[PDB]
């Protein structure tokens, strides 16, 4: 069956008042809300995801001496004895747990609360980045996502939300790797990068992982 995953539709990403606004992100609120309620889409289940960071999170530039937001940083595997590394971006503080910024945007939250929609939080471990809604960048900690999808007989995963080139892409790739027929509905996503070229690049990467990219 089909599960819709709505990725990180949170204030810090969507509102201009947010600390890490996705350009044109406000355009997604109503259409995604409509998508969630559209019976023609045959959603057996909907899952919404949230970045759920502590203020001391390793991904915030603020928590690093002599490093400013949007700078590059070398992350180190948290497993002891493992010494591999990954290139990453240090960010402005965003989606801190229990703050306005980490709240699902009103219109989505309203749906989640009244329809009792499953929430998956990621990014709460201080020591690592966590783009994918399925597991951290090391594939060390997993969320309950996969188990939830399995319980609910999911064979098709549809992904919408923000940011196209980060949490959306990472979640889509996880879903495909785990054997779900995965689709990204492009029109229901936005990149953080105000660069039109970024859309094409992601499109190609997704297709290379056998993920369907359609507009609507
Ligand atoms: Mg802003
Ligand atoms: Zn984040």
């Amino acid at each position: 069956m089909k599960t819709l995953i709505v990725v990180d539709m949170q204030n810090d990403f969507i509102s201009p008042l947010g600390s890490l606004t996705v350009p044109k992100g406000e355009e997604l609120i109503n259409p995604i809300s409509d998508l969630m309620q559209d019976a023609d889409r045959d959603w057996h289940r909907i899952v919404v995801t949230r970045d759920w960071h502590p203020s001391r999170h390793i991904s915030f530039a603020k928590n690093h001496k002599d490093k400013e937001p949007y700078s590059t940083y070398t992350y180190h595997s948290p497993r002891p004895g493992d010494d591999s590394t990954q290139e990453g971006i240090l960010w402005p503080v965003h989606c801190v747990k229990n703050t306005w910024g980490s709240q699902l945007v009103d219109q989505i939250m309203d749906q989640v609360v009244t329809k009792h929609i499953k929430i998956v939080d990621k990014g709460f471990l201080t020591d690592r980045e966590y783009y994918s809604a399925f597991h951290d960048i090391w594939n060390f900690h997993k969320t309950d996502m996969n188990k939830y999808l399995e319980k609910h007989h999911t064979d098709e995963v549809y992904i919408v939300g923000v940011a196209l080139e980060y949490c959306v892409k990472a979640t889509a790739i996880s879903a495909a790797e785990l054997g779900y027929k995965t689709t990204v509905l492009l029109d229901y996503t936005r990149p953080i990068s105000d660069d039109p070229e970024v859309i094409n690049k992601v499109k190609e990467e997704l297709k290379a992982h056998n993920i369907n990219v359609v507009d609507k």
